[PDB]
């Protein structure tokens, strides 16, 4: 029987991690802040029902905090924390601490002398920011050769350009330090993630694609600037981008970094979806009509080529659950 | 040095499929119907210039003439182009006609005794008439598994039902045939193909992708037609199909059908890359604003998973020379 850390086990991506690796036979181990907090963590319990799932408090600013989680491990995913809240210096209050924390959890990988492979949970924060591709107006085809312009973000610091400074910079960081070390390590970069899962307080990792039902405005307005930008966005069920994990770590040859997408609507097109589908919130489609832009998308290939397989391939399958999850966490009022 | 059969050599497809053979080393052989019309065939002269090219006379419908062009041949490519004349009686006019001219040909690959695999050239029209699907308020990811419902079809003959029945029967009875006689035979289903091939008489298979830019009637008609259907419509680069149709010629793994497609915009779309890439034909995008359905798509990820790439990805690299040909040809008036 195999063993599996999962840092973060108190968020969205990491509580459908530990659900998965339960139901495939795997033991679990899991960080979190506050292994007290039931509030937080009431899911914990409940899994513990699927299979061996034992709980460590770790921190990414407490170095070695993380040697016990991991040590022991087959696997482990760092699934990265998003970052919440903006800061006055995001260079010293999130993108050093993010590529740090990274490389404590990086240390404690290799101090076990047991991890055959860490995925990294990043996004495509890290691919699409292209000075070029984004501003030359017309369509491009990205893939996992683009990165996000680390320079021209701290020249014009446009929003949320230090989410994807810390992306950027910490999986380089990490790649760095696993050559040096020996350390296998390969590198997830989701786009837009729906569906249910576990965890009793996500949100941040929702509000997105919940906005045209619950009308968050910050929501919306992100949904907004990026189909400015390419034209579209890019979504993905939360259990294909589980299953494209545990897929990238159990095969010997996945090597590198993989985006993970599978949809990639209009917002007209979403919006048309909902509305048809959820009517009871009474979304407007043509409040996201808009101009034809020319789209810059984000490839899947990769992964398909490497003979990973979608389960939720149509528009209507990636929400098949999330409303639902909204719900109950508030996020919709009924 | 391998040597390779092209039937319908006058033909679009037929004629871009010479051209990559002999650029990529093999000998060619291909068919006319009469080697001697300088209207359709002045190409081959010029493609001479390229590589082995020997020319042949042959017709589907005589049997046995292709016997000469296939000999010796490792590689046949059946370019099933040419329907018929929509006659009181489709069934013995197309329908038949179609399932023996492809059966006559692969009777002389057998004869040839040489032939290492037949690739044959069909189309969606085989794939996409899923009438349990069509109408049912759902979006579906149709892949090699559907086939269009012949039944159905007959039964209610809706328009360019024949066409669609011929292609679905030549290709089961040319399976059929192929594993009564120990050949290999695999099927590529192209959706809407654009882009410049040397024929100078091509015409049909070009006529729908330039429709929104020559007011071609009956081709905006088939465009409108497959967005009501499908919701968009899908589109390839010529060079791409012909490109898939080596790889699976050359790849031992390849097996059964495959679709090749690339691009799946709404008419919309189109019009607006159209309308801002070549405003002097006046295309309004608004001609085309359309409600949003759901999407019926065909499933592109077979040959990606089997390793072939395509190299034209985006809308404007799909139709990067097809306009130039269509001034060529006359389908544009300018
Ligand atoms: O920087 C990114 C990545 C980007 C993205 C998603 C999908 C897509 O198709 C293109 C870009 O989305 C985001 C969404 C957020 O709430 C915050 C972010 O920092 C970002
Ligand atoms: O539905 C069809 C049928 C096919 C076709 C063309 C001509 C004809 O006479 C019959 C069928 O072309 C297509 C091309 C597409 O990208 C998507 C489609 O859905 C289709």
């Amino acid at each position: 029987m195999k063993t599996a850390c999962v840092t973060g086990g108190s968020g969205y991506i990491g509580s459908a991690l530990i659900k998965l690796l339960l139901e495939k036979g795997y033991a679990v181990k899991t960080t979190v802040r506050n292994p007290d907090d039931m509030e937080k963590n009431s899911h914990l319990k409940d899994l513990q029902k699927l299979g061996p799932l034992t709980v460590f408090r770790a921190d990414m600013d407490e170095e070695g905090s993380f040697d016990d989680a991991v040590a022991g491990c087959d696997y482990v995913f760092l699934v990265a924390a998003p970052l919440h809240f903006e800061a006055q210096d995001p260079e010293k209050e999130q993108i050093e601490p993010a590529i740090q924390g990274t490389l404590n959890t990086m240390r404690s990988c290799v101090k076990a002398g047991t991890v055959r492979r860490v995925i990294l949970t990043s996004s495509v924060a890290a691919v699409y920011f292209r000075p070029d591709l984004l501003g030359d107006g017309h369509g491009h085809v990205l893939d996992e050769d683009s990165w996000s312009d680390v320079d021209f973000l701290r020249a014009h610091k446009p929003p949320t350009w230090s989410h994807c400074v810390s992306k950027v910079l910490l999986e380089k960081e990490a790649g760095r330090f696993a050559e040096e070390h020996g350390i296998s390590l390969v590198t997830i970069l989701p786009v837009i993630v729906v569906g249910a899962a576990p965890a009793p307080k996500a949100r941040s990792s929702i509000v997105d694609c919940l906005s045209m039902l619950s009308g968050d405005e910050a929501g919306l307005a992100m949904l907004r600037a990026i189909q400015k930008t390419s034209g579209e966005v890019q979504l993905v069920h939360v259990d294909d981008l589980c299953r494209a994990e545990l897929f990238l770590a159990e095969n010997a040859t996945a090597n590198g970094r993989y985006i993970c997408s599978r949809y990639h609507p209009t917002l007209v097109e979403l919006a048309t979806f909902l509305a048809q589908k959820y009517p009871q919130y009474g979304v407007k489609p043509t409040d996201f009509d808009d101009e034809e832009r020319p789209r810059v998308t984000m490839s899947l290939e990769k992964l398909i080529r490497e003979g990973f397989e979608y389960k939720h391939n149509t528009l209507e399958e990636i929400y098949d659950n999330v409303v639902e999850y909204g719900k109950a966490l508030g996020i919709l009022p009924y």
